[PDB]
């Protein structure tokens, strides 16, 4: 009767760790997306950034800022 | 019947963190695009600041500032 009362509650307990975690790996990847969306946006703003400005100098002048 | 009553308050449980972070995500990505506005846009006002007064002095007389 011991081993009865196991299952029952080995059943109930899975039942939600299975419905929990499976839920909880949609909002998982939901936040990688979204942190993946701004990884590469501000990469975006750092590198044009980067490109104008390296062109007003020019890339014959910017070997002399350091020598 | 104990095993009853938590799936009671599980499927409760997950009702409310489903619906809670579902509309915390919307805000989250909210706060992103209007982050990613920023860093672009005050980085036009650098950018052209620093194309202005790199043309007054001259990239050919930069080079001397420093020697």
């Amino acid at each position: 009767l011991k081993a009865q009362a196991l299952a029952i509650e080995t059943e109930a307990e899975l039942q939600r760790v299975q419905k929990v975690r499976e839920l909880e790996l949609v909002y998982a990847r939901a936040q990688l997306e979204l942190e993946v969306s701004k990884a590469q946006q501000l990469a975006e703003v750092e590198v044009k950034k980067f490109k104008q400005m390296t062109e007003a100098i020019g890339p014959s002048t910017i070997r002399d800022l350091a020598v």
